[PDB]
C-alpha cells in the first residue's frame, strides 16, 4: 500500500526505485515548482539518459533486501 512497518520488508524495490526515491527529494531542494507530475518525468529523463553505470551499482542493493523479505513475508502474513 504505502508503508506496512518499518522493521517488516514492504515492497522490494529494483535499482530505479533505490534512485528515484533518493533523488527525488534532491530534486525538489533546487526545485520547488517540481511537483510530482514534472517529478515524475524528469527523473525518468535524467535515469534513461545516463549509460549502463548508474544501474550497476545502485541494482545490488534490490538483490539483498530480496533475500530476506522472500523469506520473512511468509511468516510475516500468516492469513
Amino acid at each position: 500500500m504505502k508503508k506496512k512497518d518499518p522493521n517488516a520488508p514492504k515492497r522490494p524495490p529494483s535499482a530505479f526505485f533505490l534512485f528515484c526515491s533518493e533523488y527525488r527529494p534532491k530534486i525538489k531542494s533546487e526545485h520547488p515548482g517540481l511537483s510530482i507530475g514534472d517529478t515524475a518525468k524528469k527523473l525518468g529523463e535524467m535515469w534513461s539518459e545516463q549509460s549502463a553505470k548508474d544501474k550497476q551499482p545502485y541494482e545490488q542493493k534490490a538483490a539483498k533486501l530480496k533475500e530476506k523479505y522472500e523469506k520473512d513475508i511468509a511468516a510475516y502474513r500468516a492469513k
